[PDB]
């Protein structure tokens, strides 16, 4: 019932997945034990979520049982900031294969067009912002494409069988298929209807790289984190637009607002924290937008940008 | 007096240039030449704008009339898309350096970060958009880092003085930072009241990067060339804010939007097509703009851009 994407490494992806950024790490297993039961396959882990051997735990778990066997589940995990310069990625990797307690992952991806400067894993794990002084970020002079070649060899290797980019713009992305040898599959970024950046999701489209949308529901993940800017803004559920759609169809604005980014063949990885979101959130291809919906729905784009390293420390990745 | 910019290089950058950019070659050479006398050094050229051999013939001229010498004059030219890979690197200078019939070059950017196919010299030039198959963009694998490090060892043998890009976002830029031996001097983007890319020059400047603008009066220099974006658009010497910040200080439209730049500390290339203009296109900064100007001129930025390669082949520099 959840479509798969064919992804230009010839491996599957299904197109409806599970979020796992903040989730808790005392019902992470749990939680993902349960998502299998849902049936959810797809889980989108990150070094940088710190909860990677949980996630670990509850796929081993349904295993364990003879729900699924470990080819049925897509595991995709990123490459911290910190873990750039090639002598530290293979590293980085098997922490993630450690903790998740497999083989190989299914997707691994740059997780941000940034180096910071790197700290040993037995200082501290996941780093964070952490750059090896104090709170003081520190960089270090790795080229994405020698981060890129690193991953192709782990690819090489059996330890990965794609690799992708996360929150990189168009001219990165240009340039990375310029010294590609694996083209990177998936396109991993912020999507919703303030930020809907139809140029970027156009070209790498029609490159053959595959779009997975992050924070589809817009401000709600960030209001979670007390975030000013997304607290300021009025959310996608209570938008005039959205709501109206929604009950053109009689679908609730949430299903809307998935479609709107899978009915475009953009993958999505909502976070789904309560177990009714767990059945709404992979159940909403029932009906079609029209293009007069999808007019509606562009004019909310305002280019408004949550997860922005600008914030972090004016890192000008978006700018 | 124009006051100059030191350079990351080193070497001093006059803070206001003639723009070469469609100089007509029949009266380029003169026009060049009268720049001069009126007291411009820097000229801001490129193997695109095709006249470099004419902007050679003023420059001659003047430095054989003994009113300059070669050291006294600052030449910037640019490097091509259809010239990335390395082994047309150097080619594409010396014809740069034949042209203008000079030794080196002062600065020399990497024009759009973009690698059309190569066309011979003999078949075409300046190439413009021809890849050398009809009217068909083509395009060559040849990542921005490669070229730099071309243009690096170009330095290296005294060719050029000072090296440097346009048109890069903030992502690319900082990317090649990571890469760079030699670190960009210069970043040359459109900028105007309506493209102001706050963060881009906050970023650049902090880098230690010199900012240089072209298009200071916006949509002019394309409505000059029935650009349809351009002429659709109310221009920045009618508009109501710089208006009444003109009349504030009896200055013209034109010399608020160069003494905004400037003010700033970004180097400004305006074309002077008229006598007059030359004048006052290097003599405006005798007052400042305060802090309310300034916010009032910030309301402006609503991010248009003129020129853009999304219009060429939906090229995805800026999205
Ligand atoms: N690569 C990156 O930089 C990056 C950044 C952020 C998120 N992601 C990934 O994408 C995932 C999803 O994004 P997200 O976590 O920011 O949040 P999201 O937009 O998926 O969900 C945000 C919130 O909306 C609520 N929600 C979920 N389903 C709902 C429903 N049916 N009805 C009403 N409210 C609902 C929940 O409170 C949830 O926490 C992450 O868990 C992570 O895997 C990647
Ligand atoms: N790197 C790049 O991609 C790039 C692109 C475009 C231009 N440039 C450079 O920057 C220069 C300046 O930019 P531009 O030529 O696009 O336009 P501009 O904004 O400097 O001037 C545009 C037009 O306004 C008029 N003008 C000039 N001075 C005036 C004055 N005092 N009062 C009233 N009108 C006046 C002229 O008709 C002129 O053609 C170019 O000549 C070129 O050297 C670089």
């Amino acid at each position: 019932s959840i479509p798969d994407i064919k992804l230009s490494s010839g491996h599957l992806m299904p197109s409806i997945g599970f979020g796992c950024w903040k989730l808790a790490n005392a019902t992470a297993g749990e939680q993902v034990y349960q998502a299998i039961k849902a049936g959810y396959r797809l889980f989108d882990g990150a070094e940088d979520y710190g909860n990677e051997k949980e996630v670990g735990d509850g796929v081993k778990r349904a295993i364990d049982e003879g729900l699924v066997k470990r080819e049925e589940i897509f595991l995709t995990s990123k490459l911290w900031n910190n873990y750039h310069d090639p002598k530290n990625v293979e590293t980085a990797l098997n922490k993630t294969l450690a903790d998740l307690k497999v083989d190989y992952v299914d997707l691994f991806l740059i997780h941000f067009p940034i180096a910071f400067k790197f700290v040993p894993i037995e200082e501290k794990y996941p780093p964070g912002f952490y750059c090896g002084d104090g709170n003081n970020f520190v960089y270090e002079d790795v080229p994405i494409l020698e981060t890129w070649k690193a991953l192709e060899k782990l690819v090489a290797a059996g330890k990965i069988k794609s690799i992708g980019v996360s929150n990189f713009p168009g001219a990165l992305l240009l340039d990375l298929l310029r010294g590609a040898t694996i083209k990177p599959a998936v396109l991993q970024v912020e999507h919703h209807p303030y930020l809907q950046q139809p140029k970027l999701i156009e070209f790498a489209q029609k490159a053959g790289v595959t779009i997975t949308a992050y924070s589809s529901f817009g401000p709600q993940s960030f209001v979670e984190m007390n975030q000013g800017r997304a607290l300021n803004t009025p959310t996608l559920f209570a938008h005039d637009t959205i709501k109206a759609i929604a009950a053109k169809y009689n679908k609730t604005p949430a299903e809307v607002l998935l479609r709107w980014a899978a009915q475009r063949g953009i993958a999505v990885i909502p976070k789904s924290n309560l177990p009714e979101r767990l059945v709404q959130n992979r159940s909403f291809n029932t009906f079609d937008l029209t293009k007069e919906d999808f007019e509606e729905i562009a004019k909310l784009d305002i280019g408004l940008r949550f997860n922005d390293p600008w914030d972090w420390d004016n890192i000008p990745i978006f700018v």
